[PDB]
């Protein structure tokens, strides 16, 4: 039950449903905290192979040794540390959609290895000899600018275009108030069920300053600000009170 | 007896940290040095559900950088020249329980990543290989520097500041909860008075004043050694300027 | 169809039924893969395997390593004994995507083999023998690189013997308009579109566009295009926007 | 045999060391390379609660930075290396008794920032292990640098000194305290000369003076080592400038 | 095979390539990359009384540094690459051989040196070894530097140099050799137009003017495959200026 | 063999020795470089309670300053980086006797540190062990520097000089002996006349003005050496002005 | 038939001959290739010990972190691997004559520990206990100005002058002009039988080449430059002709 009631966004929603019956990759921008996950989620239970796996993984908090294996695996002689090939991410998600977060973390090694994926669904094994061959319906996610690590020399030109078939660029919190009110709304309910919490609502006087504040965490923060802000509930609403102990 | 919480700001941080009892998002306090952190992580574990668990507070300054990564975790065996077993660790031990983790900023880029995802994941691996392990400890972050600052200096990870920034609770220094430095004293020199063997009662209108006016800088943590000493030289039941002046 | 390619196809069909090595210089995206893949589908080994690695998907270090083989701890961690990517391709051909990124030892050691057909495992007594059809294709400037002394001189000119000079899209007008067609149709075929083609209104934005990232931006540009494609044509609605 | 405390503050200190004795917080003492700081320490032992406990004192330069915490505190089975044994850390080694911590300023913020905790908690993991041992270890504190410059450096934990300061206890050199001066080179010279078997008994004026009119750069124990070097240089049944003067 | 030594120099050096054939003192030989080298060494090496003996023959250049030593001298078990038992090396594989050292100048110093004892005592040391390894290997080395500017820059040990130098070769460029270049161009032609199975048989004075002219940086290596090109690109039974001409 | 002291203060030294030879504290021979340190040392043991003892001397510059703490108090088992068995420090093979350690100059502020222990408390710890070892060695430490300036610098221990000053010894060059100079002179072509086989007895009276001279950097050692020429290249039965010449 | 027929070098060999009588360190200088391991060798040749073994060792050639252990040996346990006690090249060259070349190669450590060796004739076999007391007579040697390099603190002093004492210095064959003629013939007459050719001797145009060439590689370069003119020789003599293509 993921909010949808602005202007760009109840566009997306759409672009989504055009993209989902798609097997080509997508690309979402934005600043951390917008939906980018969320968003790449849902490209996937609309996706025509929402029943199929969603290995969604976070290459900010993979070693980069790990990751460049983790993801297309390895075989015993490249791994001084294990011996025995286990298959990566992406055999593992064979068939399935594969989103990785903060793609402007790829080695430039790894980003090779993704676009010759991307295009013949063929790669080799980290010290691998067979070619292995896949079916990953790829989602690109990241905060940063490619464009701009394009020229720095810390990204692949030619994997961003491949990639940049599908972009979707989600906008911050701060450019959506027609979101704040409805999302806290979702989150109020969450929390109000979650501790058990007799909060209805916010407060005209509230619901402002939830409407005010830059949001600069975005969707994530308002996350924070109001778990935190049922908790803090004493009645059944939330004014300025709770609500300006942070914002 | 009892502990001592007595001016507004405090009065209040006391229930925002009874309200979050019901809770387990992690919690993050700051305040200078001295100011009660580290008294509160305590609290917020003394009250929240799960009280009667373990308590697992590390300094994540009492570890050279280098084998933090291996003792808060834990290690999968030969990666690193001897190891007698997989080592443990403060994760597991503080599974069930809360893991207060202080002074943060001294977190590793390598860690406070590694932190995050066990912040939303909750499984860890220790070092190459993956997850087998089950851990459910309540995170709770406190340190003396601002992290907003730090995050533009990128010495620390923003996505891990609001993931533990969901509860955050800031302790404002000794020299702001002025209404607690006099109830602060004579519940310390009470104590020591008692410990310490000596017949004092409290102190003068002449010292309060002082006390009340000392900027406290290792606020608290000095108010309660100051008070320590003022009491080990004590000889008549009253403690005045005198005792206080050849030291503040 | 083209100025220059329908001439191409020739010393490709002239060639195949050959045995040296073949330089393959163009931009991102011209078809230096296509061409050597195609070179293969025609050689007197078409039948045979056509191993096809990109230089740059492989650690620098960690490449002769690969690409050569190397034998038990020859070095730092090999736990045991591999096969030189080339090995794995004897036989058939073996295609070096980006030569530009060789290793002035990894160039040193190519050379030789394509001299002799003979090298060592790295760390490795034995001289292994083989017979495999190398298609070597850079999209820099070689000649640079070897002045700047960022590459072989002698690597270089046996390399350069059945040297293939792709030119970019803005170079072959008469295929741009031939393939947007050729992707709309599978494109179309593919993402269930009701699109025939497009109008002579996007057909001109389509021939004047720079096409830096060549003949792949497009087959992506049009990808996008046969999606947010709605009647039965595209026109320079869709075309400019996004592109 | 005994010791010598003739000067005003010394004598003022030794009484000073009789107050304290009967409590249990830690005692830092400064002063120069010789003013006998381990002595006041020793005998702050002698007449504390727990004189007979043990007296574990250690060298905070004897042993390489990187071993000390795991040193200090011990460890088990498994560390960074070599480590392969549990040696329960010199603190347990005193639980009861009295740790001498010889020149802190040579600790690492790691130690520190553990040592401090264990101080106020008496509570601490052993490095690499997971239990929390805990220990009532009487904590004495002593080094010849200025520890407020080093916090100032950032060079030492702040809050760490706060802690120890509690009681601070400053031995001058003895360039100051000449009061001892002759009381003490006495003392040295009845002592050698019962150890060396020599007949000597005195010193004359000429030299009496010397032994005043040194700044003893290293106090006490320059003294100590002039005087045995003097009575065994000497011949007679007095010293004068004579012998002293080759050394002072 | 048929070697081209048909040059007023070339059919000199053979010459010399002969009178050298009786000893085993090593030889250096220089010029530009592609005069052939490797050839007048594998000549050498033919002709020399170990012919029917090993020829290793690697090229510096091909082994990474971090390697060479090792894949050169060996190492023994322990060595400086944490792996087991001991691997020989391309000397020892050249044992009684001939080993041929391929432009010479990419050679590391500690490597230089080591290679200076081998020619002087035939012994080395295994990286990272004890024992000390004899092989009596005849070293055939080549580059296409000027080594004196190398030694002058302190790149290349200067002793070393005198110690192969025993009998050096110059092979001169193929612009000075223009005797060779027909010929050459022909074996070359002769060589494809079979291999390719063609009906090609010569070049035109028309075209083979254009070659004698042509100053061929490539050297023979160019030569041997810009005739290849044309072989290739044959239609006739002979080749001139036509094609010749769209290349060089 | 043969002492020579003829001088005032060498004279004086060796009887600073004597008066010395009865005592077990540490003697810090202090000195340029060959004006008789070692000697010295070697004497102040020929007539100390254990000249019968052994004489352990090391120069603690033939040892890298990482195993220096090695091989002096030694290693318990694979506890360092290259460790394979429980060794003895060298401490323990003088047990009772001796341990001469040749210019203290270069001692790591760790070994420096770690040695005062075993110089007042007489035990020590092996380097990764746990045992506390103990001997009685007599330390006899020879500098060549200025001790109290790298006590400034820092480069030197303080309270480890006062450990060692106890009975320093300062020894003039021999161009502050003249005394020597000659007799020395004279001493050496005795010996090397001898072992060498020469009929040579002494210098001339013109030879032995420019023995004085000549201001010895090198001192008694310096003069060994230039002697040992003299008597070598030596032809009549005298040495004269000639033969000292063109080598001073 | 070692040559010695000129001035300074006629000269040197008288030195030579007072010395060997001598267990005394000798210091060696010159460049690469004047003699200096060949007078090495006559100092031995001639010594009272020429019957006794000559431990000619190059320090370049041996791994700066195995040298000293190499030179003294060790005892078990030294270092990972040293299962028995290896004993160095000292006790190896033990009642004769060790000859480090080039010795501006040791280690600090190295030249002290080789220092105390020269007086006292004791060394500790690395990570030994007990002292071990050998008769050798060191011959050092270099091609590096050793004053020069003590400056700049690579190398110990009294080390430097403790072997200075014998200093002898070996002057380049570019001012051994009446040595070059004879070293030639010498030289010739040699490989002349080693490869049982027909040469005699030289041309007056080709010596006047000879003693006009500033043999850089001093007399090791003479003595290549000759095998090369001995092998490429044709009738019995050699002129102007086949030495200017090497000279
Ligand atoms: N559009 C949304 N509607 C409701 N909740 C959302 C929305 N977007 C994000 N969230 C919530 O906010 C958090 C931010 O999630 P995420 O998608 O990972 O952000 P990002 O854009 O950085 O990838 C999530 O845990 C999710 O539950
Ligand atoms: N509000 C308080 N009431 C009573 N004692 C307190 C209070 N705050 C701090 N203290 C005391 O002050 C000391 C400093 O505690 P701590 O909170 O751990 O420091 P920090 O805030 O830097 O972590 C504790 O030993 C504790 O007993
Ligand atoms: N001549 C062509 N005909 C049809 N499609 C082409 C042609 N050339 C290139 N393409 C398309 O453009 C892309 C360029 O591919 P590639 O072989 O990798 O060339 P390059 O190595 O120059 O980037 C291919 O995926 C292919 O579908
Ligand atoms: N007041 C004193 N009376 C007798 N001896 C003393 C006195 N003070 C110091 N000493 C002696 O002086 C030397 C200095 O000792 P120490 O306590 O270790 O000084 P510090 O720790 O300041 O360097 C010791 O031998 C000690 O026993
Ligand atoms: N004299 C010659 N006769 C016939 N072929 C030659 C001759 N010289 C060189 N070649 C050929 O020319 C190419 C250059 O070879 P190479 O000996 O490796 O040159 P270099 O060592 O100078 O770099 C080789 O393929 C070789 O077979
Ligand atoms: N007093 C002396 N009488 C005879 N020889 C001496 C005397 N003092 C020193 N020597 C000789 O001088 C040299 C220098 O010896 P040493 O004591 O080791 O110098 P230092 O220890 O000062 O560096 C030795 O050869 C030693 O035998
Ligand atoms: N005086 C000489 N008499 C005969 N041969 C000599 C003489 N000097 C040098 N040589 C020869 O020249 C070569 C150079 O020898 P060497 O002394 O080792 O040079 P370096 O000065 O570098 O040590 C030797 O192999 C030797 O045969």
């Amino acid at each position: 039950e993921y909010v949808f009631e602005s202007p760009k966004m109840k566009e997306i929603l759409e672009k989504i449903k055009k993209i989902s019956c798609a097997e080509c990759p997508v690309l979402i921008t934005g600043e951390s905290g917008v939906g980018k996950e969320v968003v790449a989620r849902l490209i996937h239970k609309l996706s025509d192979r929402s029943k199929e796996p969603f290995v969604a993984l976070n290459v900010a908090s993979i070693p980069r040794d790990i990751f460049e294996a983790e993801l297309f695996g390895y075989e015993k002689g490249a791994f001084t540390g294990a011996v025995s090939s286990k298959e990566g991410f992406f055999e593992l998600a064979d068939g399935g959609t594969l989103f990785l977060d903060e793609i402007g973390e790829l080695s430039l090694e790894a980003q090779a290895k993704l676009l010759r994926v991307i295009e013949s669904g063929k790669f080799y094994r980290l010290g691998g000899r067979k070619e292995i061959e896949v079916n990953v319906r790829i989602l690109a996610a990241t905060n940063r600018n490619i464009k701009e690590l394009v020229k720095e020399g810390k990204f692949r030109e030619d994997l961003y275009y491949r990639l940049g078939v599908i972009e979707i660029e989600i906008p911050p919190l701060r450019e959506r108030k027609e979101d704040i009110i409805p999302l806290a709304n979702h989150f109020l309910k969450k929390f109000s069920r979650k501790y058990a919490k007799e909060v209805e609502g916010f407060t005209k006087s509230a619901q402002e300053l939830l409407l005010s504040y830059p949001w600069y965490g975005n969707v994530r923060e308002l996350k924070n600000v109001i778990e935190r802000a049922v908790l803090f509930s004493e009645g059944k609403f939330i004014d300025r009170g709770e609500l300006s102990c942070l914002v």
